[PDB]
């Protein structure tokens, strides 16, 4: 499956797409990915579009 993360940071913006075999695994990956980017934000998920957002 494919999932997207929109990073809406104060000083960094991004869009990342991954392949994953599980929805919760994708969430866990993206949370670690944002943490590793130094991005600390609030989260959303939209199942219709397979899109996570993190907003600082
Ligand atoms: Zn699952
Ligand atoms: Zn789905």
């Amino acid at each position: 499956m494919q999932f997207k993360l929109i990073l809406n940071g104060k000083t960094l913006k991004g869009v990342i797409t991954i392949e994953a075999v599980d929805h919760a695994e994708a969430e866990k990956f993206f949370k670690q990915y944002a943490n590793d980017n130094g991005v600390d934000g609030e989260w959303t998920y939209d199942e219709a579009t397979h899109t996570f957002t993190v907003t600082e």
